[PDB]
């Protein structure tokens, strides 16, 4: 089914886990491989400022929502051939929702 709101605890647990290696969710927070992802939900790809990004990911030009970050978020690289993200994925429905309401708020 489309995104619905599950558990930013487990959320939380589930990016420290799977995202804290390559992102900050905080505005100023460190460089990392990834880029900061605040402010992500309501913009477009390929624009956090001054992160070195794939053509892949700036040509996408989606608009970041809970529903299309849930499939981006099943297979990146599915979503975005060509993405320099090596991540394979979150398989689980309940983890991708878990997931994305921890990172709407804690990008806020
Ligand atoms: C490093 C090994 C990473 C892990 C683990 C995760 N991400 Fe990532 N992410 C990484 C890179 C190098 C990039 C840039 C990709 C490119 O082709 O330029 C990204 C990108 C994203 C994006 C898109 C950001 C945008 O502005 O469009 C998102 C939304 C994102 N990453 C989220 C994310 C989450 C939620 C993760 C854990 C589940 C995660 N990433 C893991 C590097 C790495």
């Amino acid at each position: 089914a489309e995104f619905k709101a599950g558990s930013a605890k487990k959320g939380a647990t589930l990016f420290k886990t799977r995202c804290l290696q390559c992102h900050t969710v905080e505005k100023g927070g460190p460089h990392k491989v990834g880029p900061n992802l605040h402010g992500i939900f309501g913009r477009h790809s390929g624009q956090a400022e001054g992160y070195s990004y794939t053509d892949a990911n700036i040509k996408k030009n989606v608009l970041w929502d809970e529903n299309n970050m849930s499939e981006y978020l099943t297979n990146p690289k599915k979503y975005i051939p060509g993405t320099k993200m090596a991540f394979g994925g979150l398989k689980k429905e309940k983890d991708r929702n878990d997931l994305i309401t921890y990172l709407k708020k804690a990008t806020e």
